[PDB]
């Protein structure tokens, strides 16, 4: 009990510093401490009850600065603190957590599209590089299932991708997996039960409402019910057995919609609206602030 969906940063006209938290139990939103630096294209994750904001870019009227930053938010204090920075700036990053370590995957730095991957150790406040992916990927979806790390889709600098790959930590090795049925950059990627889900994104032509899921045992991708809204650069998380998608861009509007997927019924429902439309947010779940 007492867990909230946190949304950090984002983009609307410029990169945003907002930290807002939604309570699925009562529908309430709270505005919390702003990020020290506005960022879009970042990822959020939680280790040990602390919320981490990783990477991104500060788009402002006075510049565009890709971020190598790792910042941690403590809900007990409602304060952000800087952590050790990554080896490189990574905009449109993907992040996953394995056994208390944060993996930062891909992303861009100017015209560079990274294949590099690095791993954060909160106990030592240190980053170290690990094996790079087989493909350069920005706007990559990342999720962790059964202590394996998946990198899904993205953009390699020339083509948007339907390919995906899996990292095996004990061998420090990446292997390709079955590609998705759809090309997707800027999808929301998460894990629910035994599947990796890829929701929305941009196929090079249109923003997508389709959603597909990879069963790690059968190695197949299967479509599920589509979202109500086409969305790229959406936020995504899982909470109490349901997927939540937040915001994004539908080709016309920066969305304030939040939709919830129920796997038992294979349906999406609109559950709330953010306080303003935005894309490129980082999202994660942790305890409510004190
Ligand atoms: O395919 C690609 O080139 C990369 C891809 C991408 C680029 C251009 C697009 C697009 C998708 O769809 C709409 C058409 O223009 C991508 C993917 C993930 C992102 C994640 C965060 C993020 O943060 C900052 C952010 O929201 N900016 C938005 C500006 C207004 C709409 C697009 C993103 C950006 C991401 C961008």
């Amino acid at each position: 009990v007492g867990r909230l969906i946190y949304t950090a940063g984002g983009y609307f006209r410029q990169s945003l510093s907002y930290l807002e938290a939604y309570n699925p139990s009562n529908g309430s939103w709270l505005r919390l401490a702003d990020l020290q630096v506005p960022r879009s294209g970042l990822a959020g994750c939680v280790v040990g009850g602390l919320l981490y904001a990783v990477g991104g870019r500060n788009n402002s009227p006075d510049g565009n600065t890709d971020s190598s930053a790792l910042d941690c938010y403590n809900p007990m204090t409602n304060q952000w603190s800087p952590c050790a920075s990554m080896s490189v700036p990574r905009n449109r990053i993907g992040v996953g957590v394995i056994d208390g370590h944060i993996y930062a995957v891909g992303g861009s730095h100017g015209c560079i599209h990274h294949s590099s991957v690095e791993r954060y150790e909160p106990e030592r406040d240190e980053w170290h590089l690990v094996a790079p992916m087989l493909t350069r990927r920005i706007g990559v979806g990342v999720a962790v299932l059964n202590r394996l790390l998946y990198a899904v889709g993205g953009f390699d600098g020339t083509n948007r991708l339907n390919s995906a790959e899996c990292y095996y930590p004990e061998r420090n090795e990446w292997r390709m997996i079955t590609p998705m049925n759809t090309i997707r950059s800027g999808a929301g990627v998460c894990v629910l039960h035994n599947c990796i889900y890829a929701a929305g994104g941009y196929d090079g032509q249109d923003q997508l409402n389709s959603v597909e899921r990879y069963d790690v045992e059968t190695e197949t991708w299967t479509f599920v019910a589509p979202m109500r809204h086409h969305r790229s650069a959406l936020g995504i998380t899982v909470h109490q057995g349901k997927i939540y998608v937040l915001g994004g861009y539908d080709g016309h509007t920066f969305l304030d919609s939040v939709e919830c997927y129920d796997p038992d019924s294979d349906t999406w429902s609109e559950v709330t609206r953010m306080t303003s439309g935005r894309s490129g947010v980082g999202v994660a779940v942790t305890m409510e602030p004190c």
